């Protein structure tokens, strides 16, 4: 089951950032010799969060693929609680897309090594890699339920992995709609059946992948940024389609549309989506 780790073996360097979960730190783990790792700490860690911690750790232990952030274990001595991960140096995929879009170079400075917007090849490589993670999850009849670029990570070499299972959801982010009470839904990434009746399936994940493609080729824009969430619920539910992004080739748009068929069983399978993206990333390798 869940590998445990001794607090003494975890040395915190510095905060990488904060979230709903809590802080994430760069750290040095020992005995895995001497190693660089990401450590997510728990903000509250009282009761509900203490057993949602149980869940995530068990889940992350379960999953093992080159496109899922690797998990090493936890540390339950004292407080607050910690999860330990491999280190992805370029952070979340959403911020990475936006900062490396058509004003990466046109707005750089000192701490700016090798700017220039991301090209077609790089975008496809990001897309194919997120697909692969998802092919894997579909294979285990696993349903993510919150696939979006904010829950992917980027590591050195444009290595992109799925890194979070939306276990902690930002109460204050427009990316989420409070259905009622404490339940937050990422409605802009969800299809009609999920928005109306919370039917989550591998076919609702493929829809969300479609939307991830859209985020990728708009360089990180929020789907339906023009709309508030209630307006967006009405469009999505009425059958409205996001526009082909400026940077998006027609063939990539046709894939998005295959992920967005209205009837779930008519959506393209993630496996076929993955293959078709890989073919496209192949055919552009040398241009
Ligand atoms: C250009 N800059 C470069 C530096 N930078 C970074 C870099 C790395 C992280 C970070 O925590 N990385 C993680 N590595 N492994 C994780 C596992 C797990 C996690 C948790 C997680 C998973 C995920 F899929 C998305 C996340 F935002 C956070 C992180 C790492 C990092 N952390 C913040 C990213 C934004 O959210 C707050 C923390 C920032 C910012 C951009």
């Amino acid at each position: 089951c869940v590998h445990h780790i001794k607090r003494r073996d975890i040395v915190l360097k510095w905060e990488l950032g904060e979230g709903a979960f809590g802080k994430v730190f760069l750290a040095e783990c020992h005995n895995l010799d001497k190693m660089l790792v990401a450590v997510k700490a728990l903000k509250e860690a009282s009761e509900s969060a203490r057993q949602d911690f149980q869940r995530e750790a068990e889940l992350l232990t379960m999953l093992q693929h080159q496109h899922i952030v690797r998990f090493f274990g936890v540390c339950t001595e004292g407080r607050p609680l910690l999860m330990v991960f491999e280190y992805m140096r370029h952070g979340d995929l959403n911020r990475f897309l936006r900062s490396h879009g058509p004003d990466a170079k046109l707005l750089a400075g000192g701490e700016d090594v090798a700017p220039g917007p991301l090209g077609l090849g790089q975008l496809l490589a990001v897309a194919s890699q997120v697909a692969a993670g998802m092919v894997y999850l579909a294979g285990l009849h696993f349903v993510h339920r919150d696939l979006a670029t904010r829950n992917c990570l980027v590591g050195q070499g444009l290595v992109v992995k799925i890194g979070d299972f939306g276990m902690s959801r930002d109460i204050y982010s427009t990316d989420y709609y409070r259905v009622g009470g404490r339940t937050m839904l990422p409605i802009r990434w969800m299809p009609p059946e999920s928005i109306l009746y919370r039917k989550f399936t591998t076919e609702s994940d493929v829809w969300s992948f479609g939307v991830v493609l859209w985020e990728i080729f708009t360089y990180g824009k929020q789907p339906w940024y023009q709309l508030s969430n209630t307006e967006a619920i009405d469009c999505i539910t009425q059958g409205r389609e996001l526009e082909r992004p400026r940077a998006c080739p027609p063939e990539v748009y046709a894939i998005m549309r295959g992920c967005w068929q209205r009837e779930p069983q008519q959506r393209h399978s993630i496996k076929d989506v993955h293959a078709r993206l890989q073919a496209l990333a192949q055919a552009h390798h040398h241009h």
